[PDB]
């Protein structure tokens, strides 16, 4: 019995309670996807490639009913004609919104990337704002809940839709659960029915028994090189909700008067089908990896976010070293701890439209996909490193238990 | 010689002269795409896939810029989250067109699915108009011609695009010339230099030596299941034109912030490059065929439009037979002349938004695809078929003979 | 608390320590394979594809070094180029015997197909018998073990070849343990080191810690749509073992003057490479899988064999009903809980060179997989059905819960 | 016009009505795959991948029965398991034969990969001859021609069978046409109709209207990278001949009881349907080609082998510039003027086996494929230099042409 082993045994006792939930909870999403599966009669010939126009693809179209079903939505949107979660998103942006219409993000400003999508980035590059679209976000209380009060002083007549990011992202925050959602939804639609209600879902399926659209979201999208590619997704987004709405997205995504009835899916669909089935477990994996880092790190001393005995709506874990070294070392020994470029050690790297360095470790099957196990963040006070995913509990184990080796 | 055989050798004999100078124009074209191969030092790792966002992805960057050379143009966006021609032409249009902005198309009204886009077609779909952006069409003359002071008396300071379409299409008037469409250009260019000139491309690459580009159009756009796709290619769409223009057109592909700098090309790569290196060559295939068409037809007392002797800018072959009969016999004996579903015999059928029925032969590698030989026409006086593209001249020929054998 | 799950409690922690060991053996095995992409300095460029001839294809190469770092072997051979498991174990055969020399099975008989392959079974189809080649099998003792004895009075200056069957396939015995094989190696090698020893690995993989080559076996081959794949390879097989035996192997599955130095990858090496990290890890979910299905079944009064407490070292697992209906009620709950053609229920089948009907539930991704759940036997007494594999141990659970409540 | 377009001017009249007849072949050939395709009933549905297995994959074996329609034999064996010509050719060869059956090679000794194959070049790889199978070649005469006397005194009642290669390869022999071949089985099935004829086809692929199957060959082999995979075919080999003779090829490419009847098509049938249906066409640009090298080269001064005027029968076409310097400038310009690698120098290099450097252009899509035009030589007197092949007529004419014009 090693040194390292012997804290193992000891943490690894204490969080079982909590680890056997997330398979509990990943049996019952299994069955929920697997009864999709069946509910659409999916079949072998699903997988099949079209070509040209893809008019009539029943792969495509069967693979889509599949997410409606799963997500309890009446259609989506799922092709690798949308090319990441940054343009599911922006898709549903374009899709239903018009010139005069407003939309309101309630859970503070959302993530980076959208900053030119709506506008208060750039110009001339065609965002919300170039076609007379309004954007504003309302911040967070200072504890990080909805507040409230300045909500309702936002909302008026012009206010088209509410942006709700369940992810903390890189924000300083508690990531959303899907009771935090439902209390939002109430809220607003009690306010104005009409008013369209978009849940950007990225790193949060599957993680709960329940998704957004099940608490009254009328509408949401996310990223397929996340929690519902399984892993094995190469590119991609979905979008998902009531049909009227995933319509207009469609017309977004192709053209008005074809709209989602065309584009060729050549060779995508098995993987994004068996993905999809093997979602539930693979994100109950990178879950349970994240308790295991949160516990072991905690052990060593080190403070982590979440807690490993916080409650869990999505994937997101960090840990804050306090020490630039420590952190490095740490996001390097997970690179070296990968399957793929492990011998490529990530260094300080400069990031455009940042004042800090960023570090990043991602020895991934699929370029920048994040159900697998990666690390990174930026270079400063406190220290804090993002060490998530993983395919395999076994995977995140092995190389936890090296990083705090190599590190601390 | 069998009677049928002494009228193609008369025949073919007389179309001779015209054969070799598309063969001419075809080794042109063929030693201008192999300029811009070594130009951009097309390698074989420039086949290779990328996957997630696809950034860095150098085979793709490269695949563009060997368009842009052979266009003759600053940039090019070339890719299969492009998933048509359609696609293509309203990625032009929203990603440079912005609410208070004028769209007029001097070449009549342009082919219908851009109805929708425009938004003289529906409601709600997010087309043009939904988004504040104007639209005109000018009729032609009579004779087919432009109406320059139709056009002229339309163009005012809001005017921010000029629309041409080079192909007929199913319009009854002669599709225009590069000559011709260079005379569009400097009369709207002499009236506002700044005016954004585009080109819906469709039919025409490599159909002459030159292309819109080099006669002063600022933007092009075409579709890879077509002529420069050289039958290879399996999905897809071009935009080929300024940087500035180009750059827009990617923000609206993707979103704001990303633009052309991301989507995976997965698998596609190759068969765009080799499509595109065949393309001058298979062009000419389905050249050769449109006048051996033509002449075949009108020796056996068909009236053909164009005429074997005619001019030629693109693909587009028609044959008016004046007889429901003898129209349907001549489609039904392509098809059975076809590759693929040579046996499926077609028939008079609904087509949304028409009238009368439409027979198709459709017997094609690539779903809906058209460098491919494909028959195609309405049901009604005075019995007009659409017979065009081919991969091989030889392909074409026995297609055609056989549909003579089988109808006349 | 429901009926069904009362049961599943009480089994469930039953079964929890054995459970818990299969983890650590996949984390050990996950450490193994990681260890060995990291010794191969796996990165994303050995996904590319190779066409042609694919010479000096770097990532089918550097694929082929991890298996044979896994396996603790010099060299393996492991392409879509091996069809199959059963044509991997031919490669070697034929590879490696050569006239007058004979092949010893001392494991009893092997499984059914092989008979054509040694020529017991037919004719002219260029089994080793039509090729000089001598074959002859060691039947077990009445317990299952090996009859050394007979072995010993079996060997001659003529056995080239000692042939060894991990897994018990469809036969009446236990499937024997990198232990027991170990046993039969020291045995020969100490009768003749100079004769070879060949194990056929298949159901086998990253059960136990270690595999046949690293108590001494030669050579060993297997089957890519089981455990290795990892439920991604869509097709093959592979062989590892001694350089100079690979080499041989490879002259025969090209040609002499060859060998394995050409085959092109195209579009196979990111799906094998992914199939076999994860392969330790989905291995551990069909193991658990089987205890659990074991420990339910005879719980409600069915005959399991293995028991949910034997020793494990393949993935087979089989339930006897004693009822013909039960058994096929079952087997059709299979399919009914499976991911693909669930609607499509199996029945009682012909199956040449079988004087009973068969049933199989084989509702997968992949043609034929078995790393996937599936369910199958012959119709006849004692009705013993073999229900095992599954990609996920949620999928298991579910699956094996509804045959329950659907047969007993 | 400059000089050498006045020459080229010449050249190319003087060569027309022999061009004219090529694309006479080309017709006719054309004609008989597209009768192949329609008796077939060729359906998009057959371009569908198969996974695992590949049993029942229809695709598959319609491919395989257009492909003995087109040839006129009872069967064929076509797919990617088959991974080249000399792959093709092994299978056919270990198939067929059993210890103590002689093969005769009766067109002098066959291509040097072949050496191993039959055992005249290395020990214990698994040969004809370490399979106890005999082999022998009978030398041309001085010109080229069969030694009838020398082939009637090496038939004996153990040759099994006899082999014919239709190419001159590298040999200095002229390739042998159809009608040619036609003389050599009249001849041996003369001396004894039981024998079994074997055409190594490569490179003489619709070249003529007919092929060796139709003049007496009871088997044939060829390679998809040439003319048959008409430039698209990414790997791959044909088997095409008498029922029982591809059942033995079957066995052997896969195993005894399996056969033919087994081996998935992933994504390849696609590419093979469509590049079989181009390949009388394309086949037709490489020859015309080869006839334009020929005149042109004479017409420089520099001895040609085919003439210009020669018949043909396959795509082999050299020139001997009697010049180290002007030998290796040529093939450099060739790979200047290719498109894929264009910017990499060919240089003098090491080829195993061979005391004398070689030069080879080699700028290809497809890794070593041969249909695409290609140019390679040994470095030694005469200096002579194979230029041949082109996917386009138009290609050859302006790589040539500028070789011409930076060597002469
Ligand atoms: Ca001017
Ligand atoms: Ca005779």
């Amino acid at each position: 019995m090693t040194e390292i082993q012997t804290i193992r045994k000891k943490v690894e006792q204490q969080i079982t309670s909590l680890q056997n939930e997330t398979d509990e909870i990943a049996e019952f999403n299994q069955a929920k996807v697997l009864d999709a599966f069946q509910e659409n009669k999916v079949s072998d010939f699903h997988f099949n490639p079209s070509t040209g126009y893809g008019y009539d693809d029943e792969g495509r179209d069967t693979l889509e009913r599949v997410y409606a079903s799963v997500f309890k939505t009446e259609a989506a949107l799922v092709r690798p004609q949308i090319i990441s979660g940054t343009h599911a998103i922006s898709t549903v942006l374009f899709g239903i919104l018009r010139p005069g219409d407003e939309l309101l993000y309630i859970t503070g400003e959302p993530y980076d990337t959208l900053e030119e999508i709506v506008g208060i980035r750039s110009e001339g590059q065609g965002s919300l704002k170039d076609f007379q679209i309004g954007y504003d976000a309302v911040p967070l209380l200072p504890n990080g809940e909805i507040d409230y009060p300045a909500v309702s002083k936002k909302i008026s007549a012009n206010t088209k839709m509410i942006g709700i990011q369940r992810s903390r992202g890189y924000a300083d925050r508690p990531s959303f659960t899907i009771e935090k959602i439902k209390e939002m939804v109430t809220f607003v639609k009690n306010i104005n029915p009409n008013i369209i209600v978009f849940v950007d879902n990225c790193y949060g399926e599957f993680v709960e028994r329940i998704e957004p659209t099940e608490v009254g979201a009328d509408i949401i999208a996310g990223s397929l090189i996340k929690n519902p590619g399984g892993g094995l997704a190469k590119t991609g987004g979905y979008i998902a909700g009531r049909n009227t709405l995933v319509d207009l997205c469609g017309y977004r995504l192709t053209t008005p008067g074809i709209g989602r009835e065309a584009g060729a899916s050549l060779y995508s669909l098995l993987e994004m089908y068996q993905g999809f089935f093997l979602a539930p477990h693979v994100t109950a994996q990178a879950i349970k990896g994240a308790r295991f880092t949160a516990a072991m790190l905690a052990e060593f001393g080190v403070e982590a976010d979440p807690l490993w005995d916080a409650k869990r709506t999505d994937l997101i874990q960090s840990v804050s070293f306090h020490s630039k070294d420590k952190m490095i070392a740490f996001a390097q020994a997970i690179q070296a701890a990968s399957p793929v470029n492990a011998h490529v050690l990530p260094i300080g790297a400069y990031m455009p439209g940042y004042e800090d360095d960023v570090i990043m470790a991602a020895g991934t099957f699929i370029q920048g996909a994040s159900l697998e196990l990666t690390a990174d963040g930026p270079i400063r006070e406190p220290y804090q490193l993002y060490v998530q995913g993983g395919l395999t509990y076994e995977h995140v184990k092995i190389a936890v238990t090296r990083a705090i080796e190599n590190s601390l």
